[PDB]
């Protein structure tokens, strides 16, 4: 990893939290009803980058008898500094409705939290039975708007990570690992 | 693991780990050649959603192993819907978000059945002269085909049962098993008469 100044978290510790974080999110839900079909808990996945934590998350929440509906969404800015309000073209939406649904928002960071904070509003004002968000990462002092995610796998600082679905220029989204851009290659 | 609605597990997980590793380590040897390289020259993995996000995560993880740089592109293409049978139509949901032409690329796929998914895909993309267009299925039913098609890498060969689970589906159902298994038709006839 000639490119990468510290490595943050293995494949392994990636794993573990994760299956903490499903264990978590499973108990919260043991009372809504989830059921495949009717009642599954909605996965909406954020591409790019949350692929690879989506696959990973759905296996656990899996292991823990969670029935859940997988979604992914893609988004585009309409342009360079068009909005403030994180507003974005939506390319691909959710295929079924999540009105009257248990849903949740899959992300792999959250920094200034523009976009997810546009993501989340939009979907609550389609009425889900419910609407949370987990993010593997954090960067809880980016901020641009106030913006809490009910599930955090890490809390991180301010350095430029790659790995495990996260990119650099659309490169190492494939690494099992998560690990600091070196600033020098950046 | 025990699944209720599964007649039998076809692949545990284990089992598909294994031969992910083999496949990809013949990718990486196939594409030796092509001087692949970060940045300038990776190996574009075209990911077709739903359906294939499992095994493009463990996939591109694999090819990791072995060196191979490669650059993601998510594509949704619909044809079976809610149900068991192809809808004989192919739906582009979402295309590449950049140009392939020139570029050394690699479709990415769940399942190949009647092939009518794969044979409109391919039939794209081939239009737009990228360097060189393969595939890669991770389940192959041969005997399914409407239209002729052969994968370059194929991870397994299956029986024309509907199998469900790491990323394969009945009405957006099962995707997230981590075995494949077979799903009982008592379970999907059930499921479509309700719907019906
Ligand atoms: O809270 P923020 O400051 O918005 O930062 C986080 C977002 O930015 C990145 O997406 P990106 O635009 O890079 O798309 P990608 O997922 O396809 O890489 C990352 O994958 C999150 O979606
Ligand atoms: O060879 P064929 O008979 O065309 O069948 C194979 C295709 O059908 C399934 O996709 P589906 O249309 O169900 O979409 P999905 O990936 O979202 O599940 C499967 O994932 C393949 O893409
Ligand atoms: O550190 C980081 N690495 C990759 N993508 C993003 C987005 N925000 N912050 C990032
Ligand atoms: O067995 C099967 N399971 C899931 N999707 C498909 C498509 N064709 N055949 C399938
Ligand atoms: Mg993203
Ligand atoms: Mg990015
Ligand atoms: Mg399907
Ligand atoms: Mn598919």
């Amino acid at each position: 990893y000639e490119f990468a100044e510290k490595i943050l978290f293995t494949e392994e510790e990636i794993r573990t939290r994760i299956k903490e974080v499903a264990k978590r999110i499973a108990d919260d839900y043991k009372g809504k009803g989830l059921r495949p079909y009717v009642n599954p808990l909605v996965l909406i996945s954020v591409l790019k980058g949350s692929f690879m934590f989506t696959a990973d998350l759905c296996r656990a929440l899996c292991d823990f008898n969670v029935p859940v509906r997988m979604e992914f969404i893609c988004v585009s800015s309409y342009g360079e500094g068009l909005t403030s309000s994180g507003q974005v073209r939506m390319l691909l939406d959710t295929r079924h409705s999540i009105e009257g649904h248990h849903v949740l928002i899959v992300e792999d960071i959250v920094d200034t939290a523009l976009t997810l904070n546009y993501l989340y509003h939009m979907y609550f004002t389609r009425r889900p039975a419910s609407l949370k968000t987990v993010v593997l990462l954090d960067k809880r002092e980016g901020r641009r708007v106030p913006f809490s995610a009910d599930y955090v796998v890490a809390n991180i600082p301010n350095a430029f990570v790659i790995g495990y679905g996260l990119d650099y220029d659309d490169t190492y989204r494939e690494l099992r690992d998560i690990v600091v851009l070196r600033p020098e290659v950046y």
